[PDB]
């Protein structure tokens, strides 16, 4: 009777969770703790303390995912330290981001009461996390089965659509519904692309200049892209070939990135129609 | 093109939904109803029904998708892994973005705003608990030895790990029933049985036990090192704690474990009547 009666305790009230119990798995989200939002409110001008929830939640999101991206992307290094995958374990880091996407849910509720906002909310928030999905998800699946797919030139930037925009977007939208009063989406569409294009290209660029970590991934990054549509139009098959036999050999060895960044240099100018198309993106923004 | 691509929604087709819908579609091939049956108090229309259904079945299967990663498991309902076959990466990504196709249904199941806001928030606080009760389980193979639960610590997890599905079905039963106690208590009641059973019988079935393997805190084991640790049976209990933290796959050590389970601590037949005993609660009500 003792026991049943504790049975009965348990099961007769809400689940308990401890203050301590919190701490102990929140540990791979506050070691990758260690602007967008305020240029934006110029003009949506929120109240403060509803900025600070739009915060929370885009900052929750940003985190969330990029724990995620890393043990996706194998990675070793985050914001100059060793990822949390690689501290704690790839089950426990994947439990917590995945638990801080609930979290990140669960505030947004405290950004107003009134019922037809809020469903617009959610509902912003259920999108755009999809979106970034379905990114994400062509993103890894064109990586890891290469080379059964090659994307072409829309194909990669319908992927950065969903894949980039979706934070970029989910951040604007948000803002934009909660702004007592045209859509910038077009414009975030656009500021995302730039972004991603722009991160490609100087992962080899700063490489080439003096770790190329795209390479060693196997992603198929913009100017990537460029080079495997270019070999197979202008019939040079051994070097689109080359491209794709590095980018499957997962190498850190940089020799072997060298070699690549400077076929995408001189074989493909692929560098280079890469850093043209970015300037002609800068200028439509502008 | 770059002005027409930023003023339309992303792009996404049918053929994008079926690829990274693999890992999915594969755990769906193995089949493997209680919901049915509870409708027969909570008469929701059909088509609410149909859709809780749905709602449940997208986060069960994404979640075994996902556990098996976290348990580092070759084989789920007699067949390979997804992960094994599309990739730790993948199946990662796909069962994640199940969980949001589960949240989009939320919203096909009323108009009522008060009514919308109130499946959101049990759908929200139930994947909460289901995240906190995984990582706590988690976090104890993982640890070990640092921090050996007692068996209410054990409970306490399940509640929330094991417990979390279970209620949100039934809560989102319950808020959308037309019909005038609950059945909370009932379900968690079940929950429990459900998991311990599942420890239970990993060992006894083996009597794989692929749980010896994974290093698990069962229920079985929790009994073990908390026996062998109150009855100053150090060597029982540090050979527990050193078969556990080997990871092994050897059929023969594994044995051993079992036959401490069986013979020095008795926690096989502690685990069995403490079922009956749960079962015997309702049983009895
Ligand atoms: C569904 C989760 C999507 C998260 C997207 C994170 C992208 C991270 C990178 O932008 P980074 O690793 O250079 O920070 P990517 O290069 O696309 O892996
Ligand atoms: C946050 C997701 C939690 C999902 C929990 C799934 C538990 C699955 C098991 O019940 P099984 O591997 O025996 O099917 P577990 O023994 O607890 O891993
Ligand atoms: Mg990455
Ligand atoms: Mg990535
Ligand atoms: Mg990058
Ligand atoms: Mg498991
Ligand atoms: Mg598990
Ligand atoms: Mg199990």
């Amino acid at each position: 009777n003792k026991m049943e009666a504790k049975i009965d305790e348990l099961i007769n009230n809400d689940p308990v969770w401890s203050s301590q119990n919190e701490s102990l798995i929140s540990k791979p989200y506050n070691h990758i703790l260690l602007n967008l939002i305020v240029q934006i409110n110029r003009v949506m001008n929120l109240p403060k303390d509803q900025l600070a929830i739009v915060s929370q939640i885009v900052e929750l999101l940003h985190n969330s995912s990029l724990l995620i991206d890393d043990i996706e992307d194998n990675a070793p290094l985050r914001r100059g330290q060793t990822t949390s995958h690689l501290i704690f374990g790839v089950p426990s880091t994947i439990n917590t981001a995945n638990y801080m996407y609930f979290r990140a849910m669960q505030l947004v509720s405290q950004l107003t009461t009134k019922e037809p906002l809020y469903h617009n909310l959610i509902t912003i928030f259920n999108e755009e996390l999809i979106n970034l999905h379905r990114g994400q998800g062509l993103d890894i699946y064109w990586r890891d089965f290469l080379p059964e797919i090659i994307p072409t030139q829309e194909m990669y930037l319908n992927m950065v659509m969903n894949k980039t925009g979706g934070l970029f977007r989910l951040t604007l939208r948000l803002m934009e519904a909660l702004s007592p009063s045209h859509s910038l989406v077009p414009f975030i569409n656009l500021l995302g692309i730039i972004y991603q294009i722009r991160d490609d290209y100087l992962n080899l660029k700063d490489f080439q200049m003096s770790f190329a970590e795209d390479i060693t991934e196997g992603k198929l990054s913009f100017p990537i892209v460029h080079a495997l549509n270019f070999t197979k139009t202008k019939g040079q098959t051994e070097q689109h070939n080359e491209i794709l036999r590095i980018l499957l050999l997962r190498t850190s060895d940089k020799d072997i990135k060298l070699k690549l960044i400077q076929i995408l240099e001189f074989d493909t100018n692929s560098l280079a129609y890469t850093k043209n198309f970015i300037n002609q993106l800068v200028n439509m923004i502008k």
